């Protein structure tokens, strides 16, 4: 699949989403027409809910 970038830096509002580091990297699992999408981070493997415009897909 194509890989997912942090464009900045997230800390977790709700006890689903997934906190991370700009740079960090992605699998995204689920994305919709959601503000929101599903990731787990490469970095620490967790599992959680993003904002869909703080990532970019890398290439």
């Amino acid at each position: 699949v194509t890989l997912f970038v942090a464009l900045y830096d997230y800390e977790a509002i709700t006890e689903d989403d997934l906190s991370f580091h700009k740079g960090e990297k992605f699998q995204i699992l689920n994305s919709s027409e959601g503000d929101w999408w599903e990731a787990r981070s490469l970095t620490t493997g967790e599992t959680g809910y993003i904002p869909s415009n703080y990532v970019a897909p890398v290439d």
